[PDB]
């Protein structure tokens, strides 16, 4: 079970996707990095900008 707002490409290459510009941010291939980011990357989605 991925985390919300967070995505994966075909290449396993784990990217967030920002509600404001709804483009995406590369992080890298550890989930466990990524995860990092998006957790708070998703404590904003509940701040806003």
């Amino acid at each position: 079970d991925l985390p919300p707002n967070l995505y994966i490409r075909n290449n396993g290459y784990y990217c967030y996707r920002d509600p404001r510009t709804g483009k995406e941010f590369g992080l890298g291939r550890d989930r466990r990095i990524a995860i990092t980011e998006a957790i708070q990357a998703n404590i904003e989605l509940f701040s806003g900008h």
